[PDB]
């Protein structure tokens, strides 16, 4: 099992969703990014497997669930199975973690993507050992009702270019972003 990665959209002031919708319109070329960053496995024989709460599950639509080409980890604790459409449950992050070195998931799975929502990345963020945050920022203020956690910048270093990452401006629907990778190792 390879590397552990967040990966995210938000806005100037934190937003990462209103009311289980993005807080902007549609960026196309955006949500190709995510999919490809997400999808992509350095390893072959092997998928990555993407880990999200149960909300960021059912923000996404029927028709596209579960994420092709990848493994779908859904937590929760209400929740007895996976839903419809989902590959595994797990109770909560540690645990889903631990599920990718058992029997079943250790030779199957290459990279570990958290893909939401903000309980999720708190966690994440401030458990010991490597990860990186591929953080795309929507450069204006959106209305929103969840948030992405603080990035401590003391432990979490902007990377100078990263491959596979354009570097530059990106502009859709007139909105300017740009794409981010972030490192710890603690
Ligand atoms: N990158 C972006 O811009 C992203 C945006 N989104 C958006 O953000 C918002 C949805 O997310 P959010 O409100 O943060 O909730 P999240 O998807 O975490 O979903 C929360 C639910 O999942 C369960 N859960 C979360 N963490 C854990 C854990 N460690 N263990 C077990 N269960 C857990 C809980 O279910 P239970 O109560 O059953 O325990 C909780 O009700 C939406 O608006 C969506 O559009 C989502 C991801 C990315
Ligand atoms: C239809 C699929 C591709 C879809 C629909 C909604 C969403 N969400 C919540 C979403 C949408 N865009 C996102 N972009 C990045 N950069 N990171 C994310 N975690 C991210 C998450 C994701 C995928």
């Amino acid at each position: 099992v390879g590397s552990l990665n967040c990966i995210v959209a938000v806005s100037q002031n934190m937003g990462i969703g209103k009311n289980g919708d993005l807080p902007w319109p549609p960026l196309r070329n955006e949500f190709r990014y995510f999919q490809r960053m997400t999808t992509t496995s350095s390893v072959e024989g092997k998928q990555n497997l993407v880990i999200m709460g149960k909300k960021t599950w059912f923000s996404i639509p029927e028709k596209n669930r579960p994420l092709k080409g990848r493994i779908n980890l859904v937590l929760s604790r209400e929740l007895k199975e996976p839903p419809q459409g989902a590959h595994f449950l797990s109770r909560s992050l540690d645990d889903a973690l631990k599920l990718t070195e058992q029997p079943e998931l250790a030779n199957k799975v290459d990279m570990v993507w958290i893909v939401g929502g903000s309980s999720v990345y708190k966690e994440a963020m401030n458990h010991p050992g490597h990860l990186k945050l591929f953080v795309t920022r929507i450069m204006q203020d959106f209305e929103s009702d969840t948030f992405f956690p603080e990035i401590d910048l003391e432990k979490y270093k902007l990377l100078p270019e990263y491959p596979g990452v354009l570097s530059d401006v990106q502009e859709e629907k007139g909105i300017k972003y740009k794409f981010e990778v972030y490192e710890k190792n603690d």
